[PDB]
């Protein structure tokens, strides 16, 4: 037997959940470097991401919209609203990590802005 399949054990293909992934985070690079060492087991027996691994990718997140499902589905946080789902769907990726998060948050607040008449003071 000369052919042996290469170890496909990574976290995102190419490399596992390591410091290099979090290096591009800058601020959260300091957090991840210690945190990655604290979470040692990393992966499930099946080779799936654990609850710990899922918390990691959420903090050191790239520019992608992920839902509670642990999947990159785009509707989860908007399906609760209804009509404003149209608005948040656009701005959602702006609240991705760092820079535009504050300004995107500002955009989301006016989506539910109370332009209604106040409750009767009795």
């Amino acid at each position: 037997a000369d052919v042996f399949d290469p170890p496909t054990q990574y976290g995102y293909d190419g490399k596992p959940l390591d410091a290099s992934f979090c290096r591009t985070a800058g601020s959260r690079e300091k957090d991840c470097r210690k945190d990655v060492q604290a979470c040692d087991k990393k992966y499930d027996d099946q080779g799936r991401e654990t609850a710990c691994a899922k918390g990691i990718r959420e903090k050191y997140k790239p520019a992608v919209v992920y839902g509670y499902d642990g999947k990159p589905l785009d509707l989860g946080f908007c399906t609760l609203a209804g009509i404003r789902e149209v608005d948040c769907r656009k701005d959602a990726q702006t609240c991705d990590k760092k820079y535009e998060s504050d300004k995107c948050l500002n955009a989301i607040k006016e989506k539910y802005k109370p332009v209604v008449d106040p409750n009767p003071p009795a």
